[PDB]
């Protein structure tokens, strides 16, 4: 993800350099390829249009008209652009005594294999995990969190056909007594759209566990329907923060870059392949970064 427009800004800045110092003209065509990069990208018409503004001001407050290097200006001010249009500072849930995260999202979105590599990396930092797999009408959508939870060694709780939010409840703590569970993660069904029925299930289950967190599980190859998506949830169940999967896919990232500001929701993680190993936290520093063409590619 992010190919062309990574592409396109640092052929952008490119064009800076070998000039010498350049004139108000000069960055004005600078600022409009950048913008025309970003809605190229799927970026809204509002957020490019606020990117563009930031990086201006930055750069005219680092003098970019009496740089000897203005592509230097620009990459520095288009990075840090960047960074805050990506969350600014990494950010992930609070672990406190007791956890108990939902992991929600569409039909092949990432969410069971994220929840299954987010239980391993929890584990791998010392915590205690459970998984729940919450889909009560599909015992195949269980099953395949089950081979998930053996291959990692965390184990697995399955929902029975039809199980009433406070029966699941129950089980659910008691296993996590018996077995010192510190880290419930429950992977709810997983479905093509939004099923209503299914929205509001959900929300019944999310009154009776009382999720600390609500984790948001979208396919970043999906585009800006990531977004609508984000709002749907958000408004039918509530959401806490997001995991972007398919961030190795051939995709364009526009709407990833505007997620943080449009969902108002951090960005947690980044999932990065189909491998358990392969769901990170999310640095927005680093995919700046490396889409300007800095650090390791
Ligand atoms: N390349 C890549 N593939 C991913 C990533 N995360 C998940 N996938 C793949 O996406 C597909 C869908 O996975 P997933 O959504 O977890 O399972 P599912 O069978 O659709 C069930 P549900 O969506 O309800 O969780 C799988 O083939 C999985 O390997 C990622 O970060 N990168
Ligand atoms: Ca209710
Ligand atoms: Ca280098």
């Amino acid at each position: 993800m992010f190919q062309q427009l990574s592409a396109r800004l640092q052929e952008a800045i490119g064009r800076l350099r070998g000039r010498g110092r350049i004139t108000e003209e000069d960055l004005k065509a600078t600022l409009r390829e950048i913008r025309r990069a970003l809605m190229d990208a799927d970026v809204n018409l509002e957020v490019a249009r606020d990117f563009v503004e930031r990086v201006r001001e930055e750069a005219l407050g680092k003098q970019v008209l009496e740089s000897l290097t203005p592509a230097e200006v620009i990459l520095a001010t288009v990075y840090e652009a960047l960074k805050e249009a990506l969350g600014g500072e990494a950010r992930l849930p609070v672990l406190k005594d007791r956890n108990l995260w939902f992991l929600v999202g569409l039909q092949g979105s990432g969410k069971t294999t994220t929840a299954a590599k987010l239980a391993l990396y929890y584990k791998g930092k010392g915590r205690r995990p459970l998984l729940v797999a919450a889909d009560t009408q599909r015992p195949a959508a269980r099953e395949q969190l089950r081979l998930l939870g053996e291959k990692v060694g965390v184990p697995v709780l399955e929902v029975m056909d039809g199980e009433s939010p406070e029966s699941i409840r129950r089980r659910v703590e008691e296993k996590a007594r018996l077995e010192a569970r510190d880290l419930i993660l429950v992977d709810t069904a997983g479905r093509l759209q939004i099923d209503e029925p299914l929205m509001g299930e959900l929300a019944r289950l999310k009154e009776v566990l009382g999720p600390d967190e609500v984790l948001l599980v979208l396919d970043a190859m999906t585009g800006q329907e990531a977004l609508s998506v984000a709002r749907a949830f958000d408004e039918k169940v509530g959401v806490t923060g997001l995991v972007l999967t398919k961030l190795d896919g051939d995709a364009r990232g526009g709407a990833a870059l505007s997620a943080r500001h449009v969902t108002g929701k951090p960005i947690y993680f980044a999932g990065v392949s189909e491998k358990p190993e392969g769901l990170e936290p999310f640095y927005p520093e680093r995919l700046a970064g490396r889409i300007l063409g800095m650090g390791d590619v």
